[PDB]
């Protein structure tokens, strides 16, 4: 999908960044906005092209509010701020965001720079409220020392848990994408022992194998986040994680980016960890870390991207 | 295609593990072979996910007597055991298999680790019975130093060959793969001179270009694996030939893996090889080449291979 | 797409090579070039497959005076030869082409390979005509300095440019392709300020920025080259433009090549080039870049190309 | 060299980590300092082996009050704290560090985990007061477009520029290096033509090629850092600048790091710049960068950082 | 280094190939193997010229007695035959072999061609007695899953720890050579926790991180193979072992390759490792790691092995 | 040895560029070119840095008579034009160049905008007469299908080999490097088997094995560059060759370039090739092969470079 905006779909990258920006409240600001992400593969092509392999990609993602000020009457099904959560020790919360670009490439460079071009042209119009720039750790690892991603569908499989299609028709090809910045407590997980870390997500730290069902803790990581209706019928969610952090502010995380066609299954999967299943049984995930963002947008397709205004 | 079994379309790729095997006659291992393998996603994500690139492919294969016992209503219009040839100088053998994973990955580590959790998930439910270690050599080379491979059916092509289609239907999408471990005699193959060599394969050695109409000997080994139908339409296979050997067993070897909407295509080409056209007119690859395995197995779709 | 003959929609390589050629009268030379080029998938394969990657690429155009010669049964809604332009300053030649092979791949080698091949094979029966060695120069740049393909078209607008659909069907899939030689004054390029250069192209230099659109001359090659129908939808081409040159010569050239569904649209960025719209207001970039050839080919699809 | 620690010659990288950290008061913040840097081979090869390339490289470099808490024994012949210049104009801080990590690596995650495991095992032993992530930019540029490193010395040149030598024999190996890091004002860059910071840099901004002599602004950039001694002999630094920043807070930088075998050739540039030479005539680099940090570093030979 | 033999110093690589040989009786023999192996230059460039990079390369390894067949006046100060150890629990045999060729490139093809040249020139004249593929697992891990190689000496260190200098000056620039293929039992790995395993090496797992002192077992295999004389200094060896497989046969191993300028080195490692220290105190490595083979070589200098 | 003027042990590369020129008559003339080559290393970073691997390397040699004009007296050893040779049926003409430009690299773009700087800093004090874009033709093979460089000194025995020594202490470090430009008639060679092939060249086609000595004609061209002096002392050649070609004017060909401590070796191998040995035994590649240019030229150390005028 060649240097194409909303390319949902792209595999896993070297580097990303994840911008999160707040939308000036005048009409101006509006017209800014939708002019900016509407042309958005102008600088896509600006920057990306300049790369032979053109691994350079930006999906952009609209808030539930600020949709409204540009889209009165058409709005896609289940396009809603994100739903806080609160559980006795752990919680999520919802934090603001009116544009998400969510930028992936194999070099830092081209993430940066498209970055600079997007916000020198947004200028006064939007501000950055999120900033992390993301990077491959190791063999497709988080800091928690776990790979990241294995079971994230793929192909066909992927188009069809991430896109809406027939359900929404007048916004088919368009996503739903949830944000979520963790931060890790590493001095209480590394008193952990390997076995007890397996535990708690739910496959084998080294070689990345599924713990099997005997072994596997109604609380794991993996049993909270599998999610099947009572047809029987699993749901699953596209994820594109990525580490950063800062050595000297201590700061090493895992940022959640997930992308559905229905935010019910993100939502689902979330209320499952915070608040388990059976209730208070959590996802001891979130012992060790602690989601300082919470936002959803809604990924319009191509098509209606570039018609917004 | 990124981390999909019974992804048949997959090009070349640096690195190739072929393992064959064969089920135990309990149910329990009837069981844990179906749970492996309809799981297989799970093991091939597991060790493809590691790798940034995702390279790593898994084909499945199941012999059509390990299919009776584990989906007994319902059958490939073309499912059979490896006919035997037996030819007017050489012959091609029908050895045991059940299962076949054809692993493809860049990396050598890669096709081994997912051998080696694929086989520690099957634990004594089934037993290695062929483990070929396959290799890119050179300019996509065999071992006989002919470029291998060039004419295979690519895009379209390969899937109109490889995959099965409209006729039927219950298996759309899935394949007919043959094994084949070929072992050669070098020291005779080096006696030939690059021009006779060259009249055996139909094709220039260096440069890889085929031999002129009039030039290219009847039973080479191109004008017998070319299939064209009463009608004039030309049929053919998808082959993901590897080379492997032994320095010390003096082993130099071409393994050979073709995929087919339908088996008849490859089994008359190997029919062509073995008995000649006409009769006795034979591939003289096959003077240099004896072939120490002989399976066939069916490749299901990824839905068909979910379900079991 | 990997190794298949007519893949117009491939991505931009490091290296490719622009062959034109015209054919000979004789029936024999009409005869030897169509069995050349319907079968061009062999000497694809022949070298493509020598490279792990397969990057390899192939189009073969064929000129309307050749194509009557072959195919007087039925003709693509558009053909004809290039339309040569006289503008105020600057024009257009039409020269001769009957063939066209566009090569694409990784590496020079592939490239030169296959054009071996293909000259070889055609013999007397061809003879080349213009021979251009392109070659990506730093991050996608033109020697004028300039990023060059940006807004080429990608993924699905790219097929809607460039590939002939409903509105011709007995030749969808096909293209037209437009090929221009152009040599550079590269002093005179460099007497202009940064600055001047960004107006004459229509996009910063380093950063490769359009314009705002209050910046933009109206007479700027970006504006030019702008074409939007009465129902405000907009045409693109696509284009595989490469560096190449001299030094001994002095030649510094980009070699243009433009792929359309429909060649009118190329055909009237060019008059709206060499000509300026409004009339007199012509592409400033044509005062230091001249165009040595122009040529119009037809591009069969792969199953048009290989019936023949 | 291969994961070596005190490599100072090392090549350019994609990614670097810039760390500075202030050492505890402690006796004992002094004794696991001088425990982790003296031991920073281990580190070094904890990560740096993971990688088939080893292109993971630690540069140590420790400030001279901290040296003196640990061999007030022996002092290399030019250790001191950075010496801050106030120009009429521009002013060049001096700020607190008693250690620097400069590590560089093909990949980010390498420079993060090493940063990681040095940071972790000096637990409350020191703290991080200045971090920077660098990264590469195009073909080699900095933030303000232009190529940054070209006339490093390389080779001999660059060993008889940066490594301490008979001068100081007790040292030999070692080095002195100058940390900046820069804050640029890139709407004021950008007012500027292309033509305009050519001449403020000393180089054509795209093609990175010198300005003639009788071209080139006696308060260029490069003429300010043209070290030239009374026998007609240059003395040149060596330079691993790197570009870094953050979108959200509009901070757009280049972070300066430059290793000489005698630092007050780096202090000449450094006054010639801020101060201008003649007086007054500063580098008008400076009117659109600002130097937030200013440190200087003894940098130890191996065997010298090793009994430490 | 490019493609020059006996390469001691070469940098890990994604493959290898470990050939152990024993000679003929025969008086041709000792001639034919001599003229392989000092005309082995011959070889390496015919198979690694082929290759851009010149990644492969080869070392030569002669065992003491066939030493003694082809240079009887001149000897290296500590050749000798493999040492074999019987321990408390565990043995090290000591097994046959003359030739040892230790190979090594980026590609597995260039291995076994320049394998497979080597075989076929020494004829009949001498017999493969242990073939190894060796190959690059994950990042830099062996089967056990530790990263393994990490605190091998480098540059001057590593020449300084494996290449004979100025106390034996006949033989500058040789090393001492010992293998052992090691085959691990999986099984038994597994039922220990990540903890205990770490204790065994002497590292953690994931991070490869060495144990705090305070928390270092004194039978850890680091511990062990940690070596000290009387004056406080270490004493290293440079490893270049692999990982190799089965899935059928059920192997697992890690292929031991150490070099020292002196075996007393490597001789008191595995005394340590087999017999224990304190005696009794031996390598837990040693619980879940069986040696198959155990041959020791000099590896001559370019020089002295051209000599011949 | 990176990025630094008259690399000449650099190991090969993907692509080429050789260029030779003339130089003006005038004093000027002799001025510009002075400046621009003892100045190389500018353009030669200029250029290269832009790529992080360093790859582009330019190797400046300077002619018998240009060197008079340059360095009246201070002259190495063994510089003088290059000796021509007339075969029977083959001869290697000598023909102009007073400067030559071997630069190298990974990519074409890097030789292609050296030369272009080169080329515009000399203007009208030098003209082009030879220009040749070499590249890698597959696995390290020429045009007529034979890896082409397998038996070249590498390392210690590279630097002896093509290096000024003891021998001539004033020039340490330089080398004296012969080009000839050789045009294939590839026809004449395809009538040829392989085996025949092999036997002209003196290894086997495909493996690039040499002939064992029973089988190895004493006309090979391995044979008859073979060259062991009296003392039984072997003398060797550091070669770069590389392919070159125009499809449309039916130009295959191979650059060779070959540099040596001193240039009697490479002279002694030309004699034997062209003239024989035993007389009359000549090299059977020049039947196939056609040299169109032969100029030899002093190749200074980087200090003796930087010093001119
Ligand atoms: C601290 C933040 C998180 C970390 C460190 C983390 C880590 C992991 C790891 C290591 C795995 C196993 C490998 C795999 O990706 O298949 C995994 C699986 C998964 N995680 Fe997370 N995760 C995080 C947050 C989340 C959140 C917030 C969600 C849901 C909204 C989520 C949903 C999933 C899903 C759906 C899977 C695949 C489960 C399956 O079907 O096997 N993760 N995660
Ligand atoms: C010793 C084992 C074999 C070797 C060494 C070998 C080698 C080759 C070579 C060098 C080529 C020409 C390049 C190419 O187009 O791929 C070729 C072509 C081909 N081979 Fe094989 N082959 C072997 C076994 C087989 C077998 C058992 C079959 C059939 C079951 C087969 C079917 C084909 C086909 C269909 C082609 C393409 C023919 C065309 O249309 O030009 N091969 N083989
Ligand atoms: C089953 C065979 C072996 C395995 C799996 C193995 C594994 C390892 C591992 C994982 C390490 C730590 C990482 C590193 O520094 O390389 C290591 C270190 C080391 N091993 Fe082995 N090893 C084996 C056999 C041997 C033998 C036979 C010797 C001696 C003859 C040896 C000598 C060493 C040495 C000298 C070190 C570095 C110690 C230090 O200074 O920290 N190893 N090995
Ligand atoms: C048409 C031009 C030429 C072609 C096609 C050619 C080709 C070859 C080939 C294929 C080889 C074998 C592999 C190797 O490089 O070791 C070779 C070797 C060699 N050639 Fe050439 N060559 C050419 C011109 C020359 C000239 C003019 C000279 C001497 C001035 C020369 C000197 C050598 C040398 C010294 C060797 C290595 C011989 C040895 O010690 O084994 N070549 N050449």
């Amino acid at each position: 999908a060649r240097l194409a905006p909303q390319a949902v779909l792209t595999p896993p990258s070297a580097a990303s960044l994840f911008l999160v920006l707040v939308a000036g409240d005048s009409d101006d600001d509006r017209a800014t906005v939708c002019d900016v992400i509407s042309g958005i593969d102008g600088p896509l092509k600006a920057v990306g092209f300049r790369e032979l392999a053109g691994s350079l990609s930006c999906v952009v993602g609209v808030g539930a509010q600020f949709w409204d000020r540009v889209s009165a009457s058409s709005k896609p099904a289940h396009l809603h701020p994100f739903v806080p959560l609160s559980g006795p020790v752990h919680s999520a919360p919802s934090t603001p965001g009116d544009l998400l670009f969510h930028i992936k490439a194999a070099r830092k460079d081209l993430c940066f720079e498209l970055g600079r071009q997007i916000v020198s042209a947004l200028g006064s119009a939007a501000t950055v409220v999120d900033e992390v720039h993301g990077f491959r750790y190791f063999d497709s690892r988080d800091l928690l020392g776990f790979v990241d991603g294995t079971e994230n569908p793929t192909d066909d499989d992927a188009a069809d848990s991430a896109l809406i299609g027939d359900e929404d028709p007048d916004f088919r090809g368009g996503s739903y994408v949830i944000v979520q910045k963790y931060l890790h407590d590493m001095s209480a997980w590394n008193t952990l022992s390997t076995e007890e870390q397996e535990r708690v997500i739910g496959r084998t730290k080294l070689e990345n194998v599924e713990l099997d069902d005997d072994a596997q803790p109604s609380n794991s990581h993996v049993t909270l986040n599998t999610i099947v209706d009572d047809d029987g019928v699993e749901h699953d969610i596209l994820r594109d994680n990525m580490a950063f952090g800062s050595l000297g502010e201590a700061e090493y995380g895992t940022y959640f980016i997930g992308y559905a066609k229905d935010p019910a299954v993100t939502e689902l999967m979330l209320r499952r960890m915070f608040l388990g299943e059976p209730p208070g049984n959590y996802d001891r995930v979130l012992d060790f870390s602690t989601a300082a963002t919470g936002t959803l947008f809604f990924v319009p397709s191509r098509d209606v991207l570039e018609s917004l205004g």
